[PDB]
C-alpha cells in the first residue's frame, strides 16, 4: 500500500546504504523497492573491498521496466549516498517523471557530501556534485537530512550556533524542502560533551487552511562508538515516522532518534563482547546489529524528549 | 551468529530470488548475505523486464572482498535459479572453499530446470546446466528441493508413484545431499484432485545412520505465483535450522508458512482485480511484507505423516 524507491549502494557484508534501509522499513509495512546504486563486498570502512557501480543508462534501462509495466506509481522516494554526477542527474530526471505521475509523492533525500573531524571540514563525494544538489536534487526535495557541514555548503553559510542553524533551515525550506532536519556534534550542548544536536523543522498547510512551522530540538548522549550506516537508517526511519506522524514532527523525530538509539546501543555492547576489555572494535565487530533489533524498529521505547524551538 | 551467504536474483519490484528469501529470514534472525546475481525491474512473468547481469568474473570479484577481510565464514548457502554454466561453476567453486573454512557449512540448493504443465516437461535453464548440477552441484550440496521433475532430470528415471519418488529420493541421497524434499509432483492424493503431494526424506545419525521419510498433502492454491519455490527453500533452511532432528516439523512448519503467505496473496489479488477476473502478474507477487507475523511463527495448517 505505501510504496518506497530507495536508490542506494547495496553490500554483501553488513548494513549500508539500501543494507541500511530496507529492512527495518519491510519490518515497518512499507512496500520498499530496493534499486542498488553498487554491489560492493562491504563498505569501504574496511581494510578490503571490491565491487561493481550501477551507471546512469543502466539505471534508466531499469527505470524504463518499471515505466513499462506501468509500475512507477510510488508514494516515496529515498536517497543518499551518490557518487557520481550523470547517476545524480539520471536520479533527478526518475523523481520528475514519478513526480508526476503522483504529485503527492514525497522525495526523503539525504544530500551526502561531507563531515568535520576535529575541525576539518571535507568532503565524500566530488565537488561537482554540490551544484546539482543545490540547483536540481534539493529544490524536488520534501524532507532533507543534511549534517550540519552539508547544511552549510549547501546554504553558503557557516554555522556557528542554533540560531544561525535555524537561519539556515529557513534558507533551505526556501530552496525546497518542507522538512529539514541537521544533526550535529559541533553546535554546544547544555547536558556535556558528548552529545549529538538534532535540529528538524517542517513547514505545513493545517486543516483551516495557515503555513505553520513546527520547530524541535534533541540533545543525545551518543553511545561511545562511531558506526557506519548510521545516516541512511536516520533517513529512514524519519521516512517512516514522519509517514505515522504526519503533523506531529515531536513524535516523529523521537522515534527516529529513539530508534537508532536502540540499534546503536545494541551494536556497541555486542561488539565489545566481540572484541573484548579495552579493545578497539573492528568495523565487522561494529556493523549496525539490525536484525536483532527487529523489536526496537516495531515499537521503539522513547529515551530522549525533543524539546521545542 | 548464523550466517547464510544467498546468491540469487534480484528484482526491484516484487518478490523473487534473493528479494523472496531475504526479508523472512531476516525476520526470522538470520545473518543473510545477499549476493545479487542479477538486477532486474522485476520477474521475466511479465510483458516486459530491464536489467543487468552478475558475471562471473563479478561474482569472483565480490567473494574475494570478503575473503581478504576474512568475511567467509558462513553457516549456511543458499542458491535457486540459475541461468549461466559459468556462473554456476563459479558458485561451486566458492561452495567449495566457505566448506574449506568451515566444515560444518550447509549448503541448501534448489536445483531450479523446469517444471511440467499438464504432465508435460519443459525446461527453464539451458541444457548445459543439468550436467553441473549432476556432476558439480548436488554433490556439494546438503538439502536439495527439486521438483518431481526436476528429481527426475537430476536422477534419469521417471516417477510415476510415491514409492518411485522415494526411490529417486535415495538416489539423490547417494549423490550427496543428506536432505531431499520434493516440492510439488503429479502424484495423487487421497484427499480430492485439487492437492498435490509433498515428500522430503532425511539422513541423520541418532550414532547410527537413521532415515526420516514424510508425506503432506497439500491444497493447492489455485493462480500462478512466482517466487514460491525461493521461499520455501528459503523457509526450509530456516525450520530444519531450528528442528535439525524433526523434518515433519521445520516441514510443516515450511508449507504453514508458505499456506499463510499464498493465502493472503490471492485474497489481496482477487480484490484488486474483481469477482471473476483472473488477476495480473502484479497483483500476483507474494505479500511478503504484510506476512510478517505468519514468517515469525506460523499456525500448523498441515500435518505431516511420517512414513
Ligand atoms: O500498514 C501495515 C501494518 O502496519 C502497522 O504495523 C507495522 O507498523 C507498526 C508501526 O507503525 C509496527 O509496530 C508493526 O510491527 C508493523 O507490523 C499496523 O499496526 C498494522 O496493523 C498493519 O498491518
Ligand atoms: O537467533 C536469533 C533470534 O531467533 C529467534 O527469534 C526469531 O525466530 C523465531 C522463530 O524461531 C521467531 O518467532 C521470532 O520472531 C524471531 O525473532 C529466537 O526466538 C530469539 O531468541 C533470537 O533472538
Ligand atoms: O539518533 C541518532 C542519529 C544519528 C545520526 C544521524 C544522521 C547522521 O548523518 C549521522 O552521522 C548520525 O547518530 C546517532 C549516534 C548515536 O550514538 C546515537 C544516536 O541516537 C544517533
Ligand atoms: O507449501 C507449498 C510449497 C509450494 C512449492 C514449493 C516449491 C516449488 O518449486 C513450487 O513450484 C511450489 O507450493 C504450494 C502451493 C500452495 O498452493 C500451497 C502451498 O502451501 C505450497
Ligand atoms: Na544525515
Ligand atoms: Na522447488
Amino acid at each position: 500500500e505505501c510504496r518506497v524507491l530507495s536508490i542506494q549502494s547495496h553490500v554483501i557484508r553488513g548494513y549500508v546504504g539500501n543494507r541500511a534501509a530496507t529492512f527495518p522499513l519491510q519490518v515497518l509495512g512499507f512496500e520498499i523497492d530496493a534499486v542498488n546504486s553498487v554491489q560492493f563486498s562491504n563498505h569501504t570502512g574496511y581494510a578490503h573491498w571490491k565491487g561493481q557501480v550501477l551507471n546512469s543508462d543502466e539505471l534508466q534501462e531499469l527505470y524504463e521496466g518499471l515505466r513499462l509495466n506501468n509500475m512507477n506509481k510510488y508514494d516515496y522516494v529515498l536517497t543518499g549516498y551518490t557518487r557520481d554526477k550523470s547517476f545524480l542527474a539520471m536520479v533527478v530526471d526518475i523523481v520528475q517523471e514519478l513526480k508526476q505521475q503522483n504529485p503527492r509523492l514525497v522525495y526523503v533525500c539525504d544530500p551526502v557530501l561531507g563531515d568535520k573531524w576535529d575541525g576539518e571540514g571535507s568532503m565524500y563525494v566530488p565537488e561537482d556534485l554540490l551544484p546539482v544538489y543545490k540547483e536540481k536534487v534539493v529544490p524536488l526535495a520534501d524532507i532533507i537530512t543534511p549534517n550540519q557541514f552539508e547544511a552549510e555548503l549547501l546554504s553558503g553559510r557557516k554555522i556557528h550556533s542554533q540560531e544561525e542553524a535555524l537561519r539556515v533551515m529557513d534558507m533551505l525550506h526556501s530552496m525546497g524542502p518542507d522538512t529539514v532536519v541537521i544533526t550535529s556534534s559541533d553546535l554546544p550542548s547544555p547536558q556535556g560533551s558528548n552529545y549529538l544536536i538534532v535540529l528538524g523543522s517542517q513547514r505545513r498547510r493545517n486543516p483551516a487552511g495557515s503555513v505553520v512551522m513546527e520547530r524541535i530540538r534533541m540533545d543525545i548522549r551518543k553511545v561511545d562508538a562511531v558506526f557506519v550506516g548510521t545516516g541512511d537508517l536516520f533517513a529512514a526511519m524519519l521516512l517512516a515516522w514522519t509517514h505515522k506522524h504526519p503533523n506531529n514532527l515531536k513524535v516523529a523525530c523521537e522515534k527516529t532518534v529513539s530508534t537508532l538509539h536502540h540499534v546503536l546501543q545494541r551494536t556497541i555492547q555486542c561488539a565489545k563482547a566481540q572484541a573484548g576489555e579495552g579493545v578497539r572494535p573492528s568495523p565487522m565487530q561494529l556493523e549496525l546489529r539490525m536484525v536483532q533489533s527487529k523489536r526496537d524498529i516495531e515499537d521503539p521505547e522513547i529515551v530522549v524528549q525533543a524539546t521545542v524551538l
